[PDB]
Protein backbone atom coordinates (compact mmCIF):
# COMPACT_ATOMS: atom_id res chain seq x y z
CA UNK A 1 0.00 0.00 0.00
CA UNK A 2 1.75 2.98 -1.24
CA UNK A 3 2.45 5.78 1.03
CA UNK A 4 1.68 9.64 0.26
CA UNK A 5 4.43 10.26 -1.40
CA UNK A 6 4.24 6.79 -3.57
CA UNK A 7 0.60 7.91 -4.48
CA UNK A 8 2.17 11.61 -5.68
CA UNK A 9 4.75 9.33 -7.78
CA UNK A 10 2.50 7.12 -9.13
CA UNK A 11 -0.65 9.44 -10.06
CA UNK A 12 2.38 11.54 -11.46
CA UNK A 13 3.25 8.76 -13.45
CA UNK A 14 0.12 7.79 -14.54
CA UNK A 15 0.16 11.49 -16.52
CA UNK A 16 3.46 11.22 -18.16
CA UNK A 17 2.19 7.65 -19.91
CA UNK A 18 -0.80 9.36 -20.95
CA UNK A 19 0.84 12.24 -22.51
CA UNK A 20 3.06 9.78 -24.18
CA UNK A 21 0.21 7.28 -25.09
CA UNK A 22 2.14 4.51 -23.96
CA UNK A 23 -1.22 2.21 -23.89
CA UNK A 24 1.02 -0.78 -22.79
CA UNK A 25 2.49 0.63 -19.78
CA UNK A 26 -0.75 2.49 -18.40
CA UNK A 27 -2.70 -1.16 -18.46
CA UNK A 28 -0.03 -2.31 -16.43
CA UNK A 29 -0.22 0.04 -13.95
CA UNK A 30 -4.24 -1.21 -13.11
CA UNK A 31 -4.40 -3.96 -10.75
CA UNK A 32 -6.14 -7.50 -12.40
CA UNK A 33 -9.66 -6.68 -10.87
CA UNK A 34 -9.73 -2.76 -11.01
CA UNK A 35 -12.71 -0.69 -12.17
CA UNK A 36 -12.57 2.73 -14.62
CA UNK A 37 -15.01 5.16 -14.27
CA UNK A 38 -14.68 7.84 -17.02
CA UNK A 39 -16.78 10.17 -16.76
CA UNK A 40 -17.74 9.41 -13.59
CA UNK A 41 -21.42 8.92 -13.62
CA UNK A 42 -20.73 6.42 -16.30
CA UNK A 43 -21.16 2.56 -15.90
CA UNK A 44 -17.41 0.85 -14.89
CA UNK A 45 -15.73 -0.50 -17.08
CA UNK A 46 -13.99 -3.67 -15.64
CA UNK A 47 -10.97 -6.14 -16.11
CA UNK A 48 -7.55 -5.27 -18.35
CA UNK A 49 -8.70 -6.24 -21.55
CA UNK A 50 -11.62 -3.45 -21.37
CA UNK A 51 -9.24 -0.99 -19.77
CA UNK A 52 -6.83 -1.80 -22.44
CA UNK A 53 -9.69 -0.86 -25.26
CA UNK A 54 -10.67 2.17 -23.41
CA UNK A 55 -7.08 2.99 -23.40
CA UNK A 56 -6.54 2.37 -27.28
CA UNK A 57 -9.96 4.18 -28.13
CA UNK A 58 -8.75 7.01 -26.48
CA UNK A 59 -5.43 7.32 -27.06
CA UNK A 60 -4.97 5.13 -30.18
CA UNK A 61 -4.66 8.41 -32.66
CA UNK A 62 -1.44 9.35 -31.46
CA UNK A 63 -1.63 12.78 -30.58
CA UNK A 64 -3.21 13.67 -27.00
CA UNK A 65 -1.52 15.07 -24.73
CA UNK A 66 -1.82 15.85 -20.58
CA UNK A 67 -0.41 17.30 -18.21
CA UNK A 68 -0.73 18.08 -13.80
CA UNK A 69 -2.48 21.94 -13.52
CA UNK A 70 -1.79 21.69 -9.82
CA UNK A 71 0.17 19.16 -6.99
CA UNK A 72 -1.46 15.45 -6.69
CA UNK A 73 -3.26 15.32 -2.77
CA UNK A 74 -2.56 12.03 -1.41
CA UNK A 75 -3.84 10.40 1.07
CA UNK A 76 -2.53 7.79 3.91
CA UNK A 77 -4.48 5.14 2.96
CA UNK A 78 -3.39 4.67 -0.64
CA UNK A 79 -5.51 6.75 -2.53
CA UNK A 80 -5.07 10.19 -4.05
CA UNK A 81 -6.41 13.12 -6.53
CA UNK A 82 -5.20 15.08 -9.17
CA UNK A 83 -6.16 17.91 -11.45
CA UNK A 84 -4.94 18.01 -15.13
CA UNK A 85 -6.00 18.99 -18.51
CA UNK A 86 -6.12 17.02 -21.56
CA UNK A 87 -5.25 18.10 -24.95
CA UNK A 88 -7.44 16.65 -27.83
CA UNK A 89 -8.37 16.80 -31.18
CA UNK A 90 -11.58 16.38 -32.62
CA UNK A 91 -12.15 17.60 -36.43
CA UNK A 92 -8.33 18.80 -36.62
CA UNK A 93 -10.00 21.67 -34.00
CA UNK A 94 -7.25 21.35 -30.77
CA UNK A 95 -9.74 21.12 -27.79
CA UNK A 96 -8.88 20.76 -24.11
CA UNK A 97 -10.32 19.12 -20.76
CA UNK A 98 -10.26 19.40 -17.41
CA UNK A 99 -10.58 17.23 -15.28
CA UNK A 100 -10.01 15.73 -11.74
CA UNK A 101 -8.93 12.17 -11.50
CA UNK A 102 -8.85 10.18 -7.96
CA UNK A 103 -7.41 6.73 -7.40
CA UNK A 104 -7.44 3.90 -5.10
CA UNK A 105 -4.26 2.14 -4.51
CA UNK A 106 -4.05 -1.56 -3.52
CA UNK A 107 -1.44 -3.55 -1.40
CA UNK A 108 0.53 -4.24 -4.48
CA UNK A 109 1.13 -0.46 -5.75
CA UNK A 110 -1.34 -1.30 -8.41
CA UNK A 111 -4.54 0.67 -9.44
CA UNK A 112 -7.43 -0.63 -7.63
CA UNK A 113 -10.14 2.35 -8.61
CA UNK A 114 -10.13 4.80 -11.26
CA UNK A 115 -12.40 7.70 -11.37
CA UNK A 116 -12.26 10.13 -13.75
CA UNK A 117 -14.62 13.75 -13.05
CA UNK A 118 -15.12 15.83 -16.07
CA UNK A 119 -18.29 16.67 -18.10
CA UNK A 120 -19.08 18.86 -21.21
CA UNK A 121 -18.83 22.58 -19.13
CA UNK A 122 -14.63 21.23 -18.61
CA UNK A 123 -14.25 21.35 -22.44
CA UNK A 124 -13.25 24.02 -24.26
CA UNK A 125 -11.73 24.81 -27.87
Amino acid sequence: LPTAQEVQGLMARYIELVDVGDIEAIVQMYADDATVEDPFGQPPIHGREQIAAFYRQGLGGGKVRACLTGPVRASHNGCGAMPFRVEMVWNGQPCALDVISVMRFDEHGRIQTMQAYWSEVNLSV
